[PDB]
């Protein structure tokens, strides 16, 4: 869900 995928 953060900018750095996947998240």
């Amino acid at each position: 869900g953060l900018y750095p995928y996947p998240d």
